[PDB]
């Protein structure tokens, strides 16, 4: 038991370790999405940059939870990171729809984490989660929703023209 | 029979002269393509600029091979340069398709040149081809392929709208 | 078969995908190392920073390989990234010794990759591995080696004083 | 018939296509000459630079005629470019002498082309020729005459010292 | 066996020790030549500066090979450096001629060393040789060839004026 | 038999040639020492830099004596340069001890040279030795002696900690 550990429940500790794994997973998925758009047969540069940026942000959220684990005197245990569910993400619109689903999954996880911390009367952990994660997730979700909407409204994915113009006028 | 010549095989010297002619021919193809886009009945300014830039770069590659030839104590023998295959390149997509085929043809020659140099045990030449030619070719081919992909996905060569917006948003 | 693909063997494609996974695994080991030194009961900030920088460098090497795979017309196929071999890296010296061993494993894989590219007569791919990977590995292996020696000579991992002073004067 | 075409005779259009071929040929002659002076057994760097400059100028003159052909609604038809007359240009003076002869052949062609424009009452074309070509020709011919004179009175071609010194003081 | 050693053949290690000796010898030859031109009865200051520069470059090439030997886990064994072949280098042209011969002997040694690296499948070593040595050699040999040519056509060595003027206009 | 020669005795001329060889040898010793510190199993960067700097300075002293030789109308006669006494210099303390011995040896030679110059009534030479060599030697010897003293007092060569902290706080 760490010399710094105080009011930090073993269930919170384990759940932080589960959240680190999920973030690393989200990072990997966004990486895969990014380089799908860099394919010579997809060729959507700003989709590629957009996803690569989300991949780097998810990694940073992982690192920030590992930092938190050590700050509170928990112990980091890393697990296998599963490969993403697809190799070929099919289109700009389908990839955005999948990212929206993925972010809502990560949000559901973060909401269960905040609820756990609440039940364990861990206001530090609660505030950490609210300040650094919950509003970032709401914002990402809103932006992905907006992007899905525009693409659909523009005629994706049957219009490859819509995907191209979207890449240029929104993502660029 | 040059004072500077060393480990430079006569078959290498001749391959280099053939390459110089090929780079010059490619330069001429891109010249023709460029001024097809400058026609009043085609009128795609950024297609014209793009292909003119490629024309200038091919000529640079040719000059740099002439420079290599003398650096090694080879002798330059210049040949007739054949006119391009078409006078009318039909469309932006079809010009890009042709460029891509041409670049792969040039790359094929450069690969065959590297292999000769490797059989003749000429590492200076290998490296020169590697450093200046092979990565440039791979980048040119990927770029062309990306441009073809976008043009097809946008609805070319059906859509004259596709070619126009591509000219503006990708090539400008 | 991708329209940009040329002189790019299916074996090379497969090997580039294995190398991507190895680099991602290496990134994850250094990630683990970093946050081990951030523990309140280890508390060597510059060992932590040092390892976190190697984790980000490894990720960037994975990403540059993904880019090359697309550049050449191959297709990325990502796999599960296994967790690192340890949770607890014991000491500054033992993490360095493990890291030397990891880099030497990655270097072996890259040399096998180069030998394959050579056997497939892929000089573009040979030169990309030479230019972007092999000298970097040799630099990294040399530096890790230096660091292992210095810690040994100072009396690590026996001397916690030696790990602390090395953290300040070399890694700071 | 192009929608832009006005007061542009078919013979004029044909004559511009010939002049384009000749300017590209003149470019290639100067390119040959430039790299003759770059040889290790000739080694006059300022002669090389001077003829390479000429070569690039001549290409620019050709591209400007291509621009004109499109401006007026004519159609460009490119032809084979024949290799120059010599592989070996023999000395500084001899190359200057051959360039002067070349330049006066280009000029005669241009005066023939201006005569034709006058016969077809194409003032635009006459003025384009005047303003962009005839006075550049007259200047180039005088410059070349001046150079040939200086090399002669310096004792070229029986003086390699004469050619070296002119390389340095006039061409450098 | 060094803890850094990997894929580095004993013969390679031995060949690098020989190349180090030869580069130091080439340094000393150019040092001798430099101060020959500093004598009151020769007095060509730009030849002196030129050969002193060469001397320092050759020392740098030797130090870089020493750096390499350590990078790869090899061990440096230094040998006697034999005095150069002449005390008196006779004229500007003759010294340039001997330097060219020297440089082509260094180059042959380097190509022999690159052959060996290839036979031992050491791509790192091959690339180090290519990137730091073979193209510097090829450049130095061309430069020297150019100089010897100019001095010859200027009437050296039967013209002390020729050597003085080249000192000033080429080497100054 | 130089036009510039005046009050310059043949015994002075020969002593100067011997000194030049000694400065060159010393330069080589410091080279060897420097790259011993650059070994992965020694790994003392500021020791390596220090001894490389001394190597460069000895070579400068040698060049300056070559310059003196010609200034006086002497003739330079270069000799073989012997390899250093050791390949392995064992430790920072032991290398410093050896440097100190070497510097005293060189100083001995320079003192004997000054005394000859004084017997030959050559005040220009006396002063040259005094101004450029003797105070530099005395400073080098004092510095080396200070470095040895610190290293012994810190606990070298027992303590690998001593050598490390000295590298950082004195030589960095
Ligand atoms: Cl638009
Ligand atoms: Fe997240
Ligand atoms: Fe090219
Ligand atoms: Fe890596
Ligand atoms: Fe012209
Ligand atoms: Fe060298
Ligand atoms: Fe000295
Ligand atoms: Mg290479
Ligand atoms: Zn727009």
């Amino acid at each position: 038991t760490s010399q710094v550990r105080q009011n930090y429940h073993q269930d919170s500790e384990k759940a932080i370790n589960r959240q680190i794994r999920l973030e690393l997973y989200a990072s990997y998925v966004y990486l895969s999405m990014s380089y799908y758009f860099d394919r010579d047969d997809v060729a959507l540069k700003n989709f590629a940059k957009y996803f690569l940026h989300q991949s780097h942000e998810e990694r940073e959220h992982a690192e920030k939870l590992m930092k938190l684990q050590n700050q509170r005197g928990g112990r980091i245990f890393l697990q296998d990171i599963q490969k993403p569910d697809k190799d070929d993400w099919e289109s700009g619109l389908r990839a955005m729809e999948k990212a929206l689903k993925l972010e809502k999954k990560v949000n559901q996880s973060l909401l269960e984490l905040h609820k756990l911390a609440t039940k364990k009367n861990d206001p530090h952990l609660c505030d950490f989660i609210e300040t650094h994660y919950l509003n970032e997730q709401v914002k990402a979700i809103k932006e992905l929703g907006d992007h899905v909407t525009n693409l659909r409204k523009m005629g994706a994915p049957r219009s490859g023209l819509a995907e191209y113009l979207f890449d240029k006028h929104t993502l660029g």
